[PDB]
């Protein structure tokens, strides 16, 4: 099939969308992606046709699946609600193929929820009847280098980890580090999409104990040379969960609440204090 993923990247989406969407791409052979233009997006590393979409219209996207005659339709977007599948499905007839995270209601072919907590049964009465639903870490979406390290081993060169997902709009990191012993030594990893970059590297500037990696290409590398992660309750558990590291979550925001709760259940330090409103900034 010709498929077409629908998925944003932006400062404060995060990363999370589009890194396991390429991963998937990784299935399918003709592969494009519809993108809104968004500040700190990753559509400069989406090595595929991307249609720069110019509003949030549902009727947009309708019209470029009757144009280009896509055959699947790969819907990452917390943004895209049940209603607009339905019509998606009404207008086009295209397979659709829906992401969650939640728990929540699809109207979609094929459900995918890719943490580990999710089954099935978390669906019933959510999804059509023909509905395909997969969940749980046998529909995991990891990067190769995961892979490659699992196996390899490695010395530890770090105390802590600290990883708040691509973006870390909060500014978590500071404030997370800031709690630690200086005597600890703390690999910290964010994106050049951060928009508290220019503050962190002040603060790991002043701290020697601190190394703040920028735009690392292999995370899981930096994850297998650590003691202990503190990582958010995101894509970086199924990436924790796989190289079997030691970790406490931090709830980021109330989207990784499922995440969160399975976690605690299986004995994991669960922090939700940065829920609350006064964490918005650091
Ligand atoms: O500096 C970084 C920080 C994170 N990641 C990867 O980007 C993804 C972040 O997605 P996640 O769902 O964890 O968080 P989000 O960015 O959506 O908040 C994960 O696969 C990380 O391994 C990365 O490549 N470089
Ligand atoms: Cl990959």
């Amino acid at each position: 099939m010709k498929v077409l993923f629908r998925s944003d990247s932006s400062s404060q989406i995060g990363f999370g969308h589009i890194k396991r969407d390429l991963v998937l791409a990784k299935q399918y052979s003709d592969v494009s992606f519809a993108c809104l233009p968004l500040e700190g997006s990753l559509i400069d590393e989406i090595p595929y046709p991307v249609y720069e979409l110019s509003s949030e219209s549902i009727y947009e996207l309708i019209n470029l699946i009757k144009e280009e005659k896509f055959e699947l339709l790969i819907i990452d977007h917390y943004g895209i609600s049940v209603d607009d599948e339905k019509l998606i499905k009404l207008e086009t007839g295209v397979k659709i193929l829906s992401f969650d995270d939640e728990i929540k209601p699809h109207h979609c072919d094929i459900l995918l929820n890719v943490n580990a907590y999710a089954k099935a049964s978390d669906y019933e009465g959510l999804v059509p009847f023909k509905c395909e639903v997969r969940c749980g870490f046998s529909y995991a979406l990891i990067r190769e280098e995961f892979y490659q390290e699992a196996k390899e081993n490695r010395k530890k060169k770090y105390d802590f980890f600290i990883c708040m997902g691509g973006t870390d709009i909060k500014n978590l990191s500071l404030q997370i580090a800031s709690e630690l012993p200086k005597t600890k030594i703390i690999s910290i990893a964010t994106s050049s999409s951060n928009p508290n970059l220019k503050k962190l590297q002040k603060f790991a500037k002043l701290h020697n104990n601190i190394r703040l990696f920028i735009d690392h290409e292999n995370i899981a590398k930096l994850m297998n040379e650590s003691n202990k992660l503190i990582i958010s309750a995101s894509s970086l558990v199924n990436e924790a969960l796989l190289l079997k590291a030691n970790f406490k979550a931090i709830c980021y925001v109330k989207n990784q609440e499922s995440t969160a709760t399975w976690l605690a259940k299986k004995g994991y330090e669960v922090e939700y204090k940065y829920l609350e409103h006064h964490h918005h900034h650091h």
